């Protein structure tokens, strides 16, 4: 077959009932995740290959970066609660990996302030139980699939994208192959 289990994708040994249709996991410490955001725009290109209105979910993970890695999962919960993901994704990636100006929770908060989120607004979200639940939700989704590597994408709780089986001599071909695979999996 053109698409084969073990090539462009793998099949979860224990499917995840009730999982989101397209689920991405990333870390702001993750070098390929930086590329998936700034150079490849994987999420945008996958969205354009799926039908209008399908839900795509993107969660942060704890297992990279120690203390700050957990602070970033909580900050990503704030970003989701406030709806400001598009305002903070690039500054957080660059603060961690390019300028290395993010060394503490205060530095993370600075990124949101500079992006125009009010201080009182950020701190109330940071300390809220709604954000505690969003942190728990991100942890539970990663736990459900025994996640040990990012960037990862899962389709309908059953299939995991295998980008190591995609050719990377041409970045646009790679993005297209990745998005076409998601579309194929979503239609199974
Ligand atoms: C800069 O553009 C790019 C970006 C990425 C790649 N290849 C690549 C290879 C392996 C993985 C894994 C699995 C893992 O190691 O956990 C996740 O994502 C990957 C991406 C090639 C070119």
């Amino acid at each position: 077959a053109q698409y084969e289990d073990g090539k462009q994708y793998t099949t979860l040994e224990k499917p995840v009932a009730g999982a989101p249709q397209v689920l991405e996991f990333f870390s702001f410490f993750c070098p390929h995740c930086y590329q998936f955001e700034e150079v490849l725009h994987i999420s945008d290109n996958v969205k354009k290959k799926l039908p209008e209105g399908v839900k795509m979910t993107k969660y942060h993970v704890n297992f990279m970066g120690g203390d700050l890695g957990k602070d970033l999962t909580q900050a990503w919960a704030v970003a989701m609660a406030l709806g400001v993901e598009d305002k903070v994704t690039v500054p957080l990636f660059e603060g961690v990996q390019k300028t290395q100006t993010i060394r503490s929770a205060s530095d993370i908060r600075d990124v949101f302030i500079n992006a125009g989120i009010k201080g009182e607004e950020y701190d109330a979200a940071w300390n809220s139980f709604v954000v505690k639940s969003l942190v728990a939700q991100q942890e539970k989704a990663a736990a459900d699939v025994q996640l040990r590597g990012v960037p990862a994408m899962f389709v309908n709780g059953k299939y995991q994208l295998n980008p190591q089986g995609m050719d990377t001599s041409n970045m646009d071909v790679f993005v297209q192959q990745y998005a076409d695979t998601v579309k194929y999996l979503s239609e199974k």
